[PDB]
């Protein structure tokens, strides 16, 4: 049997490696993964408010894979010879591999001078929960608190959520009347998110944060976070000051050292992000692809202050099952060849209620999309949760049921039938 | 008896004709035309998209005008000797008038480099069938459209329609997410129309634009249509490219060689548009009348990128009703005189649904606005469309029931007693 | 027996003196005002506008204030001892005091050239009247009309009552049509209000004036006003005009000669507003509280152009309360100290319709805010008259359901418990 290798427990592999298991019973899958568990990363910022417990978030893999016959090596992978077909870990192991799924997610460039010894970040579980420690500090004596983007900023949702949170919770222990806020992006205005907006989310977002009083600033490029101060520059040159006692910024994402290490034909040179066509498929080697964050896809607008464009959910299941049948296909020989739609629904939780975001696709032009806000998304949200930690544990990431609902409700088609993959991932077959 | 003269077999001369039949049966009237049908304007944006038949927006007059007994010339007036109360037409045919109406509509300037030559247009149905041809080539290879306004242009509605017109129909095709759509503008802000926007007009169109993925750029000067791309200019006077595979530009309004060879007291040195007061009568010869897009209208602002005023159906009607009046309260000796009361019922098509716009008067200041949008509105243009073909054909363009009708819904009246005639077309007397 | 005097027989003045009668019915209390009246200021629009009477919005004091055991002079103060604790009217009374209150109100700064003489205000019932009298001859001989406010305004709220309730008059009088209308404020946008912003009070008002066709310029300085046109200055220094028949403009406040008559330990040297602290009392002299308009608050903002924080109604109530407390406690050896909580609800009446605002405080950062327009607005506006009105000749601003009821409905609670004063008055403990 044929043997593919997954570097990275997360989203996009698990979802890989499950779409394989299920599409081939009798292939051997490896997974390879630094961290012990698989984190529900939509829960980070609610781990940080102090609103879950990381037991009820994650997944300890190592007694769960070997039920869906996969193997999990619990290490770091260190570098990949794409010639020699190998990934070396960190301690020496070399597993030699068919085809190779890298999925490693980010890797955080906190850019800002002072940013990773003074202010904080939900990227992670551990840099969540030291968020924590430092809100509880907040409350009992408040302050001025800032939150947002920096300059290379691709995931802004985060930020948007982490901020109405804490405004929420500020208010339900009666203590908002003592905290400044105010939001800082890179964005050229409120609701870009990377994707030059969705609908008219720039009017929604500016209406909201004048409804619950939160100050911002976008089109400029924060330059330092000090312990007392953020300093920000603006597209004439001019710099400018904002107090702060708190502060939680978005790092700007670059590839691994792992990826670097395969060739200038797998590593992206700007940026160390792995190099995939349309198939999500390396151009050179063509039994390396890239799943989730990890994967090179040039920005939807080139912006003032640069920005990069997000990888969603949605858009890392519609990668992950392209890629699984482009394996798959590529062993039988089949020569149907898969693209992802690359359409998203986002939800940003807020508190009690919460804001429905629908791309069609995320890349423009786009056919259509749908932008709302009430109760029902928050509880939507919640559900969410409960049933793709279901999903994890169960060994099914992409049950038919699932796809035949999006269907019905959205008209989404998760996948396309492409005729030529030679293109940059996004473009149109 | 005596004799009237009209020249033009459109909306302003049909209407004046009638009005003027119906007010006296006595009355000699011979009408001009180098068209042998009366055309339905509104619909020439659908003719474009093919959701017309010509024969459906249209009828011919030789037939139909002896029923009224109004007298058909189908030649171009080419000539008025006002000293000598005579027209010539161009096979050399003198006819002598005691009053003339002239009613010949608008001449089309293409004025950026290559629109004539490189462009597409809607205004007339010979322009709208030659459209509708190219469509065709955009469907079969979809490329990125750009649609809009060169400098001086006065009519920008149909533009606004035809955009979101040809989005409905890329969506039905379900190809619109291969085709970039992108609007261009002399209009200082989206919603402007040339009237300094009516109501939140700006706001109802920006978001309208976002929802349905239109990019655009306002308050720029288009200098020139290529093949492959439309270039404009800023108010830097820095030049800009956009990628173009179609596009529609409105072009702008002069008036005709017929009312130049009148001379200087009749033709508008400026523009060549007929010189007229607040009556719609020429100032020096005061049995010359002025009725529909070819009357000289003053800018309702001064833009920083030149436009001009709109005349629509309403206002139109509006001319004629007071027009009609005036001559024959000179020929009985009445005293009596009207000036039409310029306001506008104007409704955006966009194919399912449509935007209504309501302006009392539409030269500020004004007494109220509506602004609405919905499917409702998109069954009543139709609806209307029946309506007015229905009048040309039975020989009344004003039944007294339609008068009493906006009255009771909207407080409109159509003309009012004007005590001195002696200013600009619009201003108040 | 202690003794307190209240300087000023407004809002501030009346709302302190009853605090601390019901407080502390054994308490000497002097109120000194120089106009024999009290002046309900909201309806000052209204009787600018001819819509009541000034005998329904005003209450003699002499034979009310002794039913409540408050002694009243009408007499202007003229100068103030801080170190005798003497207080010396116009007539030459000297009045020795154990506690001193100041609430004189705003004092007016007609700070554009031929604003006094050429312009028309509504701040007194005096000039209120006065206006009334040139609307006449403006719908007698229609023109051009602009309304407004000059740089170092600080209530800005009126100017904006005044232009709506404007328009709907010559709407009724059907002369709208004739009259131009342009609103020209320091503002740096349309409903900053000198706080910044309340919601989305800037998209509200800048659709409003859309709908009803009010022109406006924000961001500027007026510098002159003359028979026949408004002058002002941009950002950039370059002058313009506006042609006008009729204008209101809003003047600037600064503090009395009575209080500069004290120490620049009383006086602020910029303004002459009354120098207090968080608890609205005077840091060095200890005896001597603030209320209202005349008490010298940092703006929220720094803005363009100059531009103040308004003190409305309810901040004044609160302000009252937690003058009373502090004075009762300092008698009676009890630390506990108060400061008021500058929420405020706020409503703009234009007519038939009105808009009501809602902050929480008022001051930022906010605990909620609320921003609606209606019918039903506009009958609570009228409703609060009365219900006012009827207060002051009952001898109770505060009674006891009042509070609740803004707690149930609202959540709002009028002063806090405050372990340090010194501060800024409206900043946090
Ligand atoms: C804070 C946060 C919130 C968040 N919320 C989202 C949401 O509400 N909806 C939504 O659709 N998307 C949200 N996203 C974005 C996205 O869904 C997440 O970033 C995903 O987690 C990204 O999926 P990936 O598979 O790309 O990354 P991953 O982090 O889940 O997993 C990577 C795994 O790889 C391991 N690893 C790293 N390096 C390794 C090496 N060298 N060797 C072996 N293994 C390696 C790593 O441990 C991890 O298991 C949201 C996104 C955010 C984040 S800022
Ligand atoms: C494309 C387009 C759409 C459009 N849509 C409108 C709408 O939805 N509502 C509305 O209220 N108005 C719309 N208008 C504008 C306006 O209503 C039309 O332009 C009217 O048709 C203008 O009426 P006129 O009477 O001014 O002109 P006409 O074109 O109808 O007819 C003039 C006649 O005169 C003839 N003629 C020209 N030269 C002659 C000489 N030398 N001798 C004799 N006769 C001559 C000519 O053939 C014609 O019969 C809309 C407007 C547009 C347009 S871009
Ligand atoms: C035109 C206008 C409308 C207006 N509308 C308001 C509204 O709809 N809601 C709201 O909440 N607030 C509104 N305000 C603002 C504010 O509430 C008013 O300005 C109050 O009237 C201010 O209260 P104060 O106590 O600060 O001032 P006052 O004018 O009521 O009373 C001062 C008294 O003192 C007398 N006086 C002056 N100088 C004296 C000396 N030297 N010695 C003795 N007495 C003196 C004076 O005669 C008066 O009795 C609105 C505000 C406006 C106005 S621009
Ligand atoms: C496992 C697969 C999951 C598939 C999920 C499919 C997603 C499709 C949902 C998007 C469609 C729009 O979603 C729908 O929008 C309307 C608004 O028009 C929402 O809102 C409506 O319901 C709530 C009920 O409390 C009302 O208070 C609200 O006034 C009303 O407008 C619906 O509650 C929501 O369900
Ligand atoms: C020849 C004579 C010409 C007659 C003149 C015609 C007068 C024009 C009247 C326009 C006034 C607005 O017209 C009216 O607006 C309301 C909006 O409140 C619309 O109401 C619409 O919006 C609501 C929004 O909740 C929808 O749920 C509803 O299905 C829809 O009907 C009416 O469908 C429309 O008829
Ligand atoms: C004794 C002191 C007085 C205590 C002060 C009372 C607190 C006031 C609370 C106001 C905040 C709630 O604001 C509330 O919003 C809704 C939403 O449109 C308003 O409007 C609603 O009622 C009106 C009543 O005719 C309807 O015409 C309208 O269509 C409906 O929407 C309510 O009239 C208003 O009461």
């Amino acid at each position: 049997a044929k043997h593919v290798v997954v570097i990275g427990g997360g989203v996009g592999g698990i979802a890989t490696a499950y779409n394989l298991r299920n599409l081939m019973p009798d292939l051997k899958i490896t997974l390879i993964s630094d961290r012990p568990y698989f984190g529900f990363t939509p829960a980070f910022p609610h781990l940080a408010m102090g609103w879950r417990k990381f037991e009820d978030i994650s997944v300890p893999l190592a007694p769960l894979l070997p039920k869906f016959n996969i193997e999990f090596i619990n290490e770091k992978a260190e570098s990949i010879d794409p010639d020699a077909n190998t990934v070396t870990t960190q301690s020496g192991k070399k597993i030699e591999y068919d085809y190779l799924v890298i999925a490693t997610g980010p890797k955080l460039v906190f850019g800002a001078e002072g940013q990773e010894e003074n202010s904080t970040s939900i990227c992670t579980a551990e840099h969540a929960l030291e968020t924590q420690k430092k809100l509880q500090e907040l409350y009992a004596n408040p302050g001025p608190v800032v939150i947002g983007a920096i300059p290379g900023v691709s995931c802004f949702g985060p930020a948007y959520e982490f901020a109405l949170m804490l405004h929420y919770e500020l208010k339900k222990r009666g203590i908002r009347y003592k905290v400044p806020m105010t939001f800082i992006t890179s964005e050229p205005y409120l609701g870009h998110f990377g994707v030059g907006g969705i609908g008219a989310s720039k009017r929604l977002v500016e209406d909201l944060f004048a409804e619950r009083n939160i100050d911002w600033i976008a089109n400029v490029a924060v330059k330092a976070i000090e312990p007392d101060k953020v300093i920000y520059e603006d597209l004439n040159g001019n710099t400018h000051e904002v107090p702060a006692k708190f502060t939680m910024f978005m790092p700007s994402f670059q590839g691994p050292e792992v990826v670097a290490s395969a060739g200038d034909k797998v590593a992206n040179p700007a940026n160390k992000m792995v190099i995939v066509n349309r198939c999500f498929q390396n151009p050179t080697y063509k039994n390396i692809f890239g799943v989730g964050v990890v994967t090179a896809i040039p920005p939807i607008e080139k912006t003032p202050i640069p920005t990069g464009v997000p990888k969603t959910g949605m858009m890392i299941e519609q990668m992950a099952m392209a890629v699984a049948h482009n394996i798959v296909n590529d062993i039988r020989n089949n020569p149907d060849k898969y693209a992802p739609r690359l359409s998203a629904i986002c939800i940003a939780d807020f508190g009690e209620d919460a804001g429905f975001f629908f791309a069609d696709p995320v890349i423009p032009p786009r056919e259509r999309v749908i932008t709302k806000m009430g109760k029902w998304a928050h509880y939507f949200k919640t559900a969410f949760e409960k049933y793709f930690l279901w999903k994890v544990r169960n060994g099914n990431i992409a049950p038919s049921f699932e796809e035949k609902v999006l269907e019905i409700f959205l008209k989404v088609h998760p996948i396309e039938l492409c005729k030529d993959c030679e293109g940059a991932p996004g473009s149109r077959c």
